[PDB]
């Protein structure tokens, strides 16, 4: 049914797939040694598969997200047990910086790497942990990625239609129904995953770690490109300073291509900001305005039906949460308004 998906789901799986360090049995050992806190452990661990003369001359973008994947692991480890891991692994900054290099992405491990880029199976998927919280984590991420994917190219083309073309309200309501996932995501979030296993045994691991000079944050689903797709569709011209900087901050850790949406978008009205202008040129006594601007509406409510029940996911976590999350919301309910002000 939701066709768009596939195409995502197959360049994920292309770096699952990859083993490039022929590091799956070696990963699988890490979740016994954070149990027992073995720092020295760990780190002995990784070097058994980190590469030492640079990386294989033959790797592309697939072997070096595949690698960044499995060091990745060690690096929200080390870091959960105090340890900075460029200071007690020697030579990894090198390989991470040559593997940032190669990707165009941090050089750490993102949301990608722990999530659709690594393998579903039980003899294959890496983890912090090993528990069943943190499958569900991932899983949850699963859920939505690939359908996210799929929506911000949907509101890209969306962009480009005219208000008046009965293309708008079909679009938007294709755009709707992936956003669904988002909602089926927190859905599942919100029944499987333990806020206390979350907050005290998960938590720990997605703290940043310093690399080149500078500071990156762990992986979470924050970094899921959700800030572009609605940079384009409500965003981009927002004089919210807070939500400018959110933006900003996160940026760095999506795919390349996204970050080139967004640079494209940021000197540019917002979706919303067009569709609204034409709106009132035209008149909402226009079939094609009226059915439009109600499907368009019907994005925004999808949106805060994932917005809202995250709140509380978020809330019910961190009371074993972060304000931004309660901002990002008023300002979606604001963008909502304005559409059905439209309407009225
Ligand atoms: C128990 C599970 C979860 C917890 C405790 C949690 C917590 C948080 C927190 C505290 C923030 C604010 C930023 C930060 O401090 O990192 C945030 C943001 C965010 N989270 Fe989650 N989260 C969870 C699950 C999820 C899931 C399953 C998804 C989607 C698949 C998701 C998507 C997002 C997005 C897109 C943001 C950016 C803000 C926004 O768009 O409103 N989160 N989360
Ligand atoms: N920081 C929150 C919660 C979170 C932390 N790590 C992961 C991994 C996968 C999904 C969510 C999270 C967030 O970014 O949503």
């Amino acid at each position: 049914t939701l066709d768009r998906v596939g195409v995502f789901a197959a360049t994920h799986a292309a770096v699952a797939a990859s083993d490039p360090l022929q590091a799956r049995a070696l990963v699988l050992q890490l979740p016994g040694l954070n149990r027992n806190k073995d720092v020295p452990g760990i780190v002995g661990l990784l070097r058994e598969f980190l590469p030492v003369r640079g990386l294989p001359s033959g790797w592309g973008f697939v072997e070096a997200a595949a690698a960044m994947r499995d060091i990745g692991f060690f690096l929200g480890s080390l870091k959960r047990h105090g340890h900075e891991p460029a200071e007690v692994v020697p030579g990894l900054e090198p390989v991470l910086l040559d593997l940032a290099r190669a990707t165009n992405l941090p050089p750490r491990e993102t949301l990608l790497h722990v999530t659709v880029w690594n393998p579903t199976a039980a003899d294959a998927q890496r983890s912090y942990t090993g528990l069943p919280d943190e499958a569900h984590l991932l899983e949850s991420v699963r859920i939505s990625m690939a359908a996210l994917e799929a929506a911000i190219a949907l509101t890209v083309e969306l962009f480009d239609v005219s208000l008046r073309s009965p293309e708008f309200a079909q679009r938007s309501d294709e755009l709707e129904a992936y956003l669904q996932k988002m909602v089926e995501s927190i859905v599942y979030a919100y029944r499987f995953i333990s806020p206390q296993v979350f907050y005290d045994e998960l938590r720990p691991f997605y703290e940043p770690i310093r690399v080149g000079g500078q500071s990156y944050l762990g992986p979470g689903a924050v970094e899921m490109p959700l800030f572009v797709l609605e940079h384009v569709l409500w965003g981009s011209q927002s004089d919210d300073q807070t939500y400018r900087e959110f933006k900003e901050t996160y940026l760095p850790y999506v795919l390349p291509a996204y970050r080139a949406v967004y640079a494209r978008f940021s000197g540019e009205p917002a979706l919303i900001d067009r569709a609204l202008d034409e709106a009132r040129a035209v008149g909402t006594r226009d079939e094609h305005v009226r059915a439009g601007l109600t499907a368009l509406e019907r994005v925004f409510k999808v949106l805060l039906r994932f917005r809202a029940p995250h709140l509380k996911l978020a809330e019910r976590a961190y009371e074993v949460a972060p304000s931004m999350l309660g901002e990002l919301l008023t300002l979606t309910y604001a963008a909502r308004s304005r559409v059905r002000a439209a309407l009225d």
